[PDB]
C-alpha cells in the first residue's frame, strides 16, 4: 500500500515531509488534520498517534509519529543509494546529528515562541526573551555552515529539509540579516524546485498566527 | 581511537549513553562537564558543541551532540547486527520513532519542569501545570506498553535506554501508582545490570535539584525495586 501522510501544512515538520515527497516524486495519500479545530484529538487519530502530532505516516503496518523518522524512512525506502540520507556511516551520523538539533533545539525554541503567541496573545509574549533564544539558534547554524555549503556537508541532505521549514517559520518574525552564511543558505534552499512545497503552508501559518495572536509579523 | 564522552551524569540523556556503554562493555574515556557550574560554556567545549549540551561524543573525527545519535552510532559500531538497534527496517523505524518521542515530548516536558525549578525556585513553579504535562507523557507511554512488551517492541532496544533515564527523573516527583504497565516495565529495567549506570546520576540529580530549588521530592513517588 502507498504511504498515507496525516498533515496540517502549517506545521514546519509537515512541510519538511512535503518537500521530501516532492523531491523524490513519492506517491502518497494526503489526509488533512486541522490542528486549529483540534482534529488531532479525534479518537481514531489519538489511537493512531497518542502524541496527537502531525506529521504522522502510515505505511502498511508501520506508523511513524515524528517527521525525522518519516524523512529517514522515506529516504531509505524511495531513495536507496541517494545523497539525502548518505550511505557512509560518518556522513549519515552527521545528518542524524543535525536532524536531532532541529528537533531538540531549533524546533523546540520555535515552538515555545509560537505556542506562547497562541496561548497568551502576541501582546503578552516576552518577545525579547524568545528573540534571544532563537538568535542563539541562528548563531549555532551560522557556525554549522562555516565549512560547508549545506547544514550537514557539501550536499543537500535530509537535515536541510528539516531545518529550512522551521527556519522559514522563525524568519517570519526574526530576519536573517545578521547571519550571512545562514542567509546565503536560506536563499539557496529557496531556489530548489522542491522548496515550493513549503510556500503554501508557511503563508497559511503566517495568516493563522496573525489572526489567533491578534498581531502582524514585520 | 576510543570514544570520548563529555558528560554530566545528572543528565538523563547522558545516563542513557552510560547504560549502553555498560551493556556493551565499550571502553570510553569520560570527560566531566559540570552543568551546574556552567562548564558547558567554557570556550573549548562551546567550540566543540555550540549547543553547550551533554552528552557529547568524540569518536575519531566524528562529533555527536545528541544522545539519540550517540546511542545509534555506538550500537552500529559495537552492537553490529544486534537487536538493540534492529536490522529489519520496520523494527528499526519503530525504535527510531520512540527515540524521537523521548527527544520531542518526554524530555522536552521533563526539561521544562526541571528548568523552571532551577530558574524560579520550586515554590514559584506552577507544579500543577507540569504535573498535567508529565502525566500526559505517562499516559502515552502506558499506551505504548499496552501494545508492546517493551517501548518499541517485544525486546529491549535503544528506545528503552533513552526513555528509562528521563522516566526515572520525572518519577522523582510524580508517582506511577496509576500506571501498571509503566511500573512493570520500569521494574524490569531496574533489574538490568546496566541500570546501575542510571542509579548514581539520578541520585546526584535529586540532591542537586533539592539544593538549587530549595525543596524536597516526595520520597514515596520514586519506584524502587
Ligand atoms: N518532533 C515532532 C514535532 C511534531 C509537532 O509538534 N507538530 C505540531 C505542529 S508543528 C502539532 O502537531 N501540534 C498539535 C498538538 O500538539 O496538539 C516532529 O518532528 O514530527
Ligand atoms: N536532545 C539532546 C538534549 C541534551 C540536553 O539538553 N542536555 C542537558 C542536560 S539534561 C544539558 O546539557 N544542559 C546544559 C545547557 O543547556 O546549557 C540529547 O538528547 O542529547
Amino acid at each position: 500500500p502507498k504511504p498515507i501522510l496525516y498533515y496540517d501544512e502549517r506545521s514546519p515538520p509537515v512541510r519538511s515531509c512535503l518537500m521530501l515527497i516532492k523531491l523524490l516524486d513519492i506517491d502518497v495519500e494526503l489526509r488533512f488534520v486541522n490542528l486549529f479545530k483540534g482534529e488531532q484529538f479525534q479518537k481514531d487519530f489519538l489511537a493512531l498517534n497518542p502524541q496527537h502530532s502531525v506529521p504522522t505516516l502510515v505505511h502498511g503496518d508501520l506508523v511513524l509519529t515524528d517527521s525525522h523518522a518519516i524523512l529517514i524512512h522515506l529516504a531509505e525506502k524511495f531513495d536507496e543509494g541517494g545523497s539525502l540520507w548518505p550511505q557512509e556511516h560518518a556522513e549519515r551520523m552527521k545528518v542524524l546529528n543535525l536532524l536531532l538539533f532541529e528537533c531538540s533545539f531549533l524546533f523546540r525554541r520555535a515552538s515555545d515562541f509560537m505556542s506562547a503567541i497562541v496561548r497568551q496573545g502576541f501582546a503578552n509574549v516576552d518577545v525579547a526573551h524568545h528573540e534571544r533564544k532563537l538568535t542563539e539558534a541562528y548563531i549555532i547554524m551560522e557556525r554549522y555552515l562555516e565549512n560547508s555549503d549545506f547544514m550537514a556537508g557539501p550536499q543537500l541532505t535530509l537535515a536541510d529539509l528539516s531545518i529550512v521549514t522551521t527556519l522559514s517559520t522563525v524568519n517570519l518574525m526574526f530576519p536573517l540579516s545578521q547571519f550571512p552564511r545562514l542567509r546565503r543558505w536560506f536563499t539557496a534552499m529557496q531556489q530548489l524546485d522542491a522548496y515550493e512545497a513549503n510556500c503554501s503552508g508557511l503563508e497559511k501559518l503566517r495568516q493563522t498566527m496573525e489572526s489567533v495572536g491578534s498581531f502582524q509579523f514585520p
